[PDB]
């Protein structure tokens, strides 16, 4: 019926990696910036290490299962796990952090080209997850990470399933707990709104229990000031009541790619194209034998 999942789960020794500093901390545990120095390979790989009760152990292994099973340039994969007293997930270091914080902090240097290219990349990553029959269930700008300003990836498979974030959820999901690739499209629309408003909070000040009612009446997130009607119409289509009436991720790739070819026709930003963001062709952008996880293949 379903294809065998032949993904390899790499078990890493504690001695092969070192923690440098804390990147983030929450109820889940803590995420560290680190370096992975495998076997006798002559490589140093920058990594994010998530360090974690037997039920929270099952939750991290379920996320590890999904994360080890993906392989796409716009999705974050699991590099390996370490089985210590506490289970650790070894992931790629995304040095610019999450896209949500990035748009808030670099707003004055974010042009239309970057915003539209990020929409294309997220749609590509989501289309890949759809090809793998994976429903994300938690797509949001907080769960899109920045490898470089020109390269983003979807992460956080903590809610991902085969075949709660109320303000990012489709109406069928809030009311009936129905999740499909089309409910991920709704979240995609909310994520694009977060990018276009440079990280505004959706339905700010409105309690989560009031969202279902507000959506049923037909209220939607407002048109961001930089968006032309062309961009907003796309967002609005992601928020149709009929799931099948919403665009598909494959069509979202096409639509945002056409717009990314003439970005100033679709997003109106003051001082656009005179804006500068770090690129791997900059002084001290990037230390001996350091290799990015994307260039380090198999054991
Ligand atoms: C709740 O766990 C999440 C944590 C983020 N995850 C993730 N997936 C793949 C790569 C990756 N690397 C990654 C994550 C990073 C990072 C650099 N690289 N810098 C930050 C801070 C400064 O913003 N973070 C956040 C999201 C946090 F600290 F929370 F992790 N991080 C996916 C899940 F493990």
């Amino acid at each position: 019926g379903e294809a065998p999942n032949q993904a390899l789960l790499r078990i890493l020794k504690e001695t092969e990696f070192k923690k440098i500093k804390v990147l983030g901390s929450g109820a889940f545990g803590t995420v560290y910036k680190g370096l992975w120095i495998p076997e006798g390979e002559k490589v140093k790989i920058p990594v994010a290490i998530k360090e974690l009760s037997p039920k929270a152990n099952k939750e991290i292994l379920d996320e590890a299962y999904v994360m080890a099973s993906v392989d796409n340039p716009h999705v974050c994969r699991l590099l390996g796990i370490c089985l210590t007293s506490t289970v650790q997930l070894i992931m790629q270091l995304m040095p610019f952090g999450c896209l949500l914080d990035y748009v808030r902090e670099h707003k004055d240097n974010i042009g239309s080209q970057y915003l539209l290219n990020w929409c294309v990349q997220i749609a590509k990553g989501m289309n890949y997850l759809e090809d793998r029959r994976l429903v994300h269930r938690d797509l949001a700008a907080r769960n899109v990470l920045v490898k470089t300003p020109q390269h983003v990836k979807i992460t956080d498979f903590g809610r991902a399933k085969l075949l709660v974030p109320i303000k990012w959820m489709a109406l069928e999901s809030i009311l009936h707990r129905i999740y499909t690739h089309q409910s991920d499209v709704w979240s995609y629309g909310v994520t694009v709104w977060e990018l276009m408003t440079f990280g505004s909070k959706p339905y700010d000040g409105i309690p989560a229990s009031e969202i279902s009612s507000i959506l049923e009446k037909g209220e939607r997130l407002p048109q961001p000031p930089i968006c032309t009607i062309d961009v907003y119409m796309i967002m609005v289509k992601c928020w149709m009541i009929d799931a099948d009436s919403r665009p598909k991720f494959r069509e979202l790739i096409i639509e945002f790619s056409k717009m990314a070819r003439d970005p100033q026709r679709y997003l109106v930003i003051q001082g656009d194209e005179r804006m500068h963001l770090p690129s791997p062709t900059d002084s001290n952008f990037y230390m001996d034998d350091v290799v990015d996880a994307d260039e380090y293949l198999i054991p």
